């Protein structure tokens, strides 16, 4: 690929991770106030946003691939958001026991 | 830019990205202790310092988004890591510290 | 630093990185259950592989600071990314166990 591609990628991962991101604290807003099925469903919507944001293999089945920081911000962004989404059962969870 | 610029730049993302990263675990440490007062106090303090590098961050990706050819550093790397984690830590602190709250 | 030698270490701290990530979640899944002993013993295990993979990023990332330029790499961007994150779950770990403890 070129910069151009690397970054339009990154951008289109910020795109995707950005809404599960939202999704994922509003979930969490959601079950703050008790309303636990909106949380539910707000974190199925996450979960469907990260499932179409998704280079190591094409790295390796050569070298090439522009630097680009969009695109490492698209990943970072990407990352810190399945991190989220892998935590969060936690955190609502503990919500429903105190409440 | 050059490598070197990039560099620098990652140190002064790591600066205020590790100071933020700091008071939010030290403000997780306070809530645990009931201390919820210092736990908030402590939290406005790292939001600061996340607004610095991250208003930095947003300059830095509209460069490139605007043509600006970045050159690569893992320093660089490793700032936008501390940064980006850091903003999430942030971003669920709140529901963190009332957990604490509401078991203590 | 070889460019070879840059993505083979790229590739060992994802590995670790992923080990470690596994375990934490497989922590808090323990946790959750109430298994505390285990939660626990599984935290310390993801800590072991974490110190191995974080201090070869930090021998990477002063190379860097003494003026070496690392081959652009981006298996090992990959690398810095799976085990920073991994890192702050390492961070909210600790809490949620705690918040699990307090609830059991």
């Amino acid at each position: 690929m070129n910069r151009e591609e690397m970054t339009l990628l990154g951008f289109e991962i910020v795109a995707y991770a950005g809404d599960a991101r939202s999704k994922l604290l509003e979930a969490l807003k959601a079950a703050e106030n008790g309303d636990f099925a909106k949380a539910d469903s707000l974190v199925v919507e996450a979960g469907s946003c990260i499932a179409e944001a998704h280079m190591l293999a094409r790295e390796a089945s050569g070298e090439e691939l522009p630097y680009s920081v969009t695109m490492m911000h698209g990943q970072l962004h990407l990352m810190t958001t399945i991190l989220l989404k892998d935590v969060i059962h936690h955190l609502i969870e503990l919500y429903k026991r105190g409440a």
